[PDB]
């Protein structure tokens, strides 16, 4: 198939269990597209996989 590979615009620590973190300009994957507000995604060749807030992120 495909699949969606953005870059973050901000910063975003967590402290829920279930949500990535990430800094500015890291590279994700877009594994569902929720257009319910949090997305789910996966950093690169790791299994490190959480939610991240939709309007952190641009598409590449």
């Amino acid at each position: 198939d495909a699949r969606s590979i953005v870059e973050a615009m901000y910063d975003y620590v967590s402290e829920m269990e279930t949500d990535l973190s990430f800094t500015k300009g890291e590279a994700l994957i877009i594994v569902e597209n929720n257009e319910g507000d949090w997305w789910l995604a996966r950093k690169m060749n790791s299994t490190e996989v959480g939610y991240i807030p939709s309007n952190y992120v641009k598409i590449r």
